[PDB]
């Protein structure tokens, strides 16, 4: 329906604003663009599902997220990809892990404070009805 289309539009506007706030944070610069396979050729061979905030914007705009839960799965991937690809004790890996975890924690905290649970529930019920 048109009302359901209006619901999903509001979801996209909400998710674009959360994603923009993550992207303008200087801590999260490394997560804003896909990993250039020059600097790191083995990335795309180790990480089967690369994810970055530019890919998340593209996905929002392609109407791939019908619920905040589906968006949070892609935020979770940014964090788990970094935990998997950068697991060493050395400071370069520890810094990327801490930034990735912080991204994830930030996205969850903004959604806890700003997502209405009844809005999420509506999205979930329209999705489950398709
Ligand atoms: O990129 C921008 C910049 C501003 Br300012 C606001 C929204 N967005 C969309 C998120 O990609
Ligand atoms: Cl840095």
């Amino acid at each position: 329906s048109m009302q359901e289309e209006d619901t999903f539009r509001e979801l996209r506007i909400f998710l674009r604003n959360v994603t923009h706030r993550l992207a303008i944070d200087k801590r999260f610069r490394v997560f804003t663009k896909p990993v250039d396979p020059d600097e790191v050729p083995d990335y795309v061979t180790v990480i089967k599902q690369p994810m970055d905030l530019s890919s998340v914007i593209s996905k929002i705009d392609l109407h791939k997220y019908l619920t905040v839960k589906d968006y949070l799965r892609d935020i979770d991937l940014i964090c788990s990809n970094a935990l998997e690809y950068n697991p060493d004790r050395d400071p370069g890996d520890r810094l990327i892990r801490h930034r990735a975890c912080a991204l994830r924690d930030t996205a969850y905290a903004i959604i806890k404070e700003e997502l209405d649970e009844d809005f999420e529930q509506l999205c979930e019920e329209i999705q489950e009805s398709r």
